[PDB]
């Protein structure tokens, strides 16, 4: 044989222990941890589409909808992302995209290579949309789909999105909104305020481990994608077939690919916990931590780098690089000396801040004593 | 609240135990289980990078190659083809199929979808490729790519390689082949064979849970990837982006998406178990184990679809449905008595066979046994 067994995959596998308060992913709790390492079963038996369906009520309960094409992505955040994007949008259709960090700039990316006409509203780093700016857009553009970044977890900015699914509706345009950073963790109704697509990850504040990702698309939404002239670019990702399996139409379920299963598992539990705290337990938890964390930052003589406290997202707290500091110096003496994962800026944000992360479990008093006196040494110690 | 938290996932997670002998996925020893019960590390930590680099090495392994594009894509079988196929082909490009079962089938469907000139070479299941069949094709064509599944799990016919790679090139031509359902069960060797795109599957004979797949890419491969007038329609598959991360390239790996960190513990144990036993063991045990099940199928009266030994598919045996019973019945009756999954037909081979699958640490006479005396009582128990 060419090549022979790797003498480091000889040896048995051995991992730190980190605690990660960066904006993502999360630790995991015992009862998450406690599925991951269960048995298989059928990907397509009776048992497996039973768990599917229980994860379907938990993604309607932490949605706050009722749409019945609700499912899990087999992907991470991007892959729900995509596969809202390449199932909507048409080549040639108008694209309006709230581009106010990363995400927003993704989105753009993914619009492009689909072939849609990808209109940007750039805004600097800390920014938000104001629902007149949308309609003068709207007005501008006439697109058939607006894209809102909820949680803004490269900038720490928490979009106000009351009004905007009325303003889009009134149009002929379709809401999708990006709440892989909020669910959980901040109020959302997605049938209250008229969002027609919505996506949200496993690894942030549902504390299960990356690799699924949540989505739910309200009846015009549905239409939009079950008449099109075309068939989208992606077969794994075509929703008329993850519709049909995950048990959404009137068919019978037909082998698409196969669904993580183990995942599924993992990702059940963490909808059930979060069931049995109740929606706005957690969004108090996450609100008062998040109050907590940033009276401590403030005393250390750091900036919140959202000075309006009702636009500060709760799950990940961006905080101005201190004046004279080498970021990467803080982030890698955190880590080195706490054991913390805490991250810099990310598109936009790169190198102008330091990333906070409080999710589901990890959103405690402690984490943020820890992270305090962490950062505490770090200032001290780093060179100016 | 719209929703309120449901009933059903307010009780304790409980799977049944099923012994796991259909074509995939496969059931997971305790080393495997293990792994997946672990604690999340940083997604772009030093460690999780040295996790990647071990997984690679495996692949390099299994896969008999050096290509140093060479990497996990996060997600199922049809996720490493469509990564394949749309990274590789363009718009227009001429792509000839070896449609011998679903799996080409399939192949044929996303070659449509990311607008390729499709070359459907169907042959009726059971059938399989001729070296003079494919330069006629070839001739006829002149494709960028040939798409030949190896192990052809919907028929269990193992498509023989050598050669095919020395004649694609010939004619300029890329060697793409489906390895999901052979990688471990039977003889393959990626360099040696001049094979340019080959993939497989976590949930097949390497004992690890669904949702990972192997890719690993040529240099000629990775010319035409690396030299496309357009962008990729999948930016969640983008090889450039995918290959940066994975360390593949010069540069320094910057974050694409979220990698789903505990099915790669698990993965990378999948590889350092097959490691530890060896390929050419592994590929005895399956040609053994394969070798006594149709013995004892062939003493029930039962007939093996593919006649010709030298062409059946050592990890998923098909077995031609017998005359006078309703296969669904067999199927259902060794699952409720037994606990014993075993499938029926799939695409083409569907109503036509019953399928059994010997992969990995499932691959035993123990198993043989069982999944044959439950035949057993099947045949005698189900109506004629
Ligand atoms: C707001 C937001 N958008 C998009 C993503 C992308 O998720 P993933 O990297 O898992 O695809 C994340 C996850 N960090 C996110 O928090
Ligand atoms: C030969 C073959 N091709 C393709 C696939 C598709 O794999 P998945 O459903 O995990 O995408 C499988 C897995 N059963 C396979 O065995």
């Amino acid at each position: 044989l060419l090549v022979t067994p790797p003498k480091a995959l000889l040896k048995p596998l051995s991992i730190p222990n980190q605690l990660l308060l960066g904006p993502g992913p999360s630790n995991l709790p015992p009862r998450i941890m406690a599925a991951g390492g269960l048995q298989m079963i059928g990907s397509m038996s009776k048992d497996m589409y039973q768990i599917m369906d229980e994860i379907k009520e938990g993604i309607q309960y932490v949605f706050q909808t009722r749409n019945p094409l609700t499912l899990v992505i087999s992907g991470s955040g991007h892959c729900a992302l995509e596969a809202a994007l390449v199932n909507v949008l048409e080549p040639g259709d108008s694209f309006l995209v709230g581009a106010n960090g990363i995400w927003g700039q993704r989105a753009v990316d993914i619009g492009e290579r689909i072939g849609a006409r990808v209109h940007p509203m750039t805004k600097d780093p800390g920014g938000h949309y104001t629902l007149q700016e949308v309609e003068e857009g709207l007005a501008q553009h006439k697109p058939v789909l607006l894209f809102l970044t909820h949680g803004e977890s490269s900038t720490g900015v928490l979009q106000p999105l009351d009004g905007f699914g009325e303003l889009c509706h009134r149009y002929k345009c379709l809401l999708l909104v990006d709440s892989v950073a909020s669910l959980g963790g901040t109020p959302l109704y997605m049938d209250r305020q008229g969002i027609d697509i919505l996506y949200s990850g496993s690894q942030k504040a549902l504390n299960a481990p990356p690799g699924t990702s949540l989505i739910s698309f309200s009846d015009k939404a549905k239409k939009k994608m079950y008449s099109r002239k075309t068939k989208p670019f992606s077969f794994y990702l075509d929703i008329k077939w993850l519709a049909n399996f995950w048990g959404c139409d009137d068919q019978p379920r037909m082998y698409h690919h196969t669904i993580p299963v183990i995942s599924l598992y993992s990702l059940r539990e963490s909808l059930a916990l979060i069931a049995e705290q109740g929606l706005e337990n957690s969004w108090r938890q996450h609100r008062e931590a998040a109050a907590y964390l940033h009276g401590r930052l403030q005393a250390l003589g750091l900036q919140l780098f959202v000075k309006d406290p009702a636009l500060r997202l709760p799950t990940v707290t961006t905080v101005a690089v201190p004046a004279g500091y080498d970021w990467r110096d803080i982030v890698s003496y955190v880590i080195d000396h706490f054991d913390i994962e805490i991250m810099g800026g990310l598109g936009p944000s790169t190198g102008k801040v330091l990333r906070i992360g409080l999710l589901g479990c990890n959103a405690t008093r402690e984490n943020v004593d820890r992270v305090t006196e962490a950062l505490r040494a770090a200032l001290q110690h780093c060179p100016k």
